[PDB]
């Protein structure tokens, strides 16, 4: 078996192996990618997201997010409060500011220690799920706008013809915005493109050991988990590496810079922070490897994971039996 301790594998394609998206998917996990839910791409060389990000500050975030910790610097939860809207280049300028900005720092390590030593005494503020795309129309490879809809791999796949679209977001960062520990909805894969500014670190678990986490979950958030047997589909949970490697979780880490992608995979959990102002795409994808996965994706049926709407067929064809239940949570 291919990459048996889980490692993040990092790949390099080739221009010519940047063409066909599916086909570069599918020899990641030839060499065992998947195995660690998460790996980094580098594109190659030749390849531009787009020319410039010279004229991207009239982007509106109409909702920014403060993220308000609570708990301990290991182990915390976050809600998000509802900020007026600002232009992405006011958001720069308040990412900037005494206030918000990336502290002095000898390297990526020293910001890390920061961050889980000073996360909860700050309350940053992020501009998340916005729909739209940075990738330039004309820019044919790994274009995050361009890729084949989940939609239609499942009618490929089971014959299955379904409503629903999905659509590229954007993130807007800055130092110790976070992302709590989640799977993707219904455990699709997902790829993030870092289009510009600082660097996200991530952390991921294997698939193969995503229930250790769910447990220690459980047991950290006692609360939470008696109000919903998924809660960390509420994506509002924050573990520290320091707590992971305490209670024996098997995880990894990585740090993604501009001009990268990420992709995780199917029951992949994830968490992360900003280092200071930057930008991502991000969009869920599917793959024949991933059906199983959303056969089995547990669900939020407790109204707090409210999702799209093109959600509702995924659900509806692949879980049937849960199907009710689930619907009852997002009405
Ligand atoms: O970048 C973020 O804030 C969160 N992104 C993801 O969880 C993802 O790409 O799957
Ligand atoms: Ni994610
Ligand atoms: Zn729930």
């Amino acid at each position: 078996a291919q990459n048996p301790n889980c490692n993040i594998m990092i790949f390099h394609p080739t221009k010519e192996e940047f063409n066909d998206f599916d086909k570069y998917i599918a020899y990641m996990e030839s060499q065992g990618a998947h195995r660690a839910g998460l790996a980094k791409i580098i594109p190659p060389k030749e390849w531009k997201a787009r020319e410039t990000y010279d004229n991207i500050s009239e982007i509106l975030i109409a909702t920014p997010l403060q993220q308000v910790a609570s708990g301990r610097a290991g182990v915390f939860t976050q809600y998000h409060k509802k900020k007026k809207a600002m232009t992405v280049g006011e958001y720069r300028h308040l990412a900037n500011s005494k206030k918000y900005q990336t502290p002095p720092h000898q390297n990526f390590e020293d910001l890390e220690r920061k961050y889980w030593k000073n996360r909860i005494y700050n309350s940053p503020i992020y501009g998340a799920d916005i729909s739209g795309s940075l990738f330039d129309e004309n820019t044919k490879q790994w274009n995050l706008g361009h890729l084949g809809t989940i939609q239609d791999l499942l009618e490929k796949e089971c014959g299955v013809v379904i409503e629903g679209v999905n659509t590229p977001y954007l993130y807007f960062g800055m130092w110790k915005t976070t992302f709590a520990w989640h799977t993707e909805d219904m455990d699709l894969y997902s790829i993030n493109y870092l289009h510009l500014g600082e660097p996200k670190t991530w952390y991921v678990v294997p698939p193969e050991h995503g229930q250790r986490l769910e447990r220690l979950a459980r047991e950290l958030f006692p609360g939470s988990s008696r109000g919903c047997g998924a809660f960390l589909r509420h994506k509002v949970a924050l573990i520290s590496p320091t707590v992971l490697k305490e209670n024996g979780i098997p995880f990894n880490r990585i740090t993604q810079e501009a001009g990268e992608f990420m992709v995780t995979f199917p029951y992949g959990y994830h968490a992360g922070f900003n280092h200071g102002f930057n930008c991502a795409e991000a969009i869920n994808f599917a793959t024949p490897r991933w059906i199983d996965y959303g056969k089995m994706a547990s669900q939020c049926s407790c109204g707090e994971a409210r999702v799209t709407f093109s959600m509702d067929a995924f659900v509806r064809i692949l879980q049937p039996e849960r199907y009710d239940l689930w619907k009852r949570g997002q009405d």
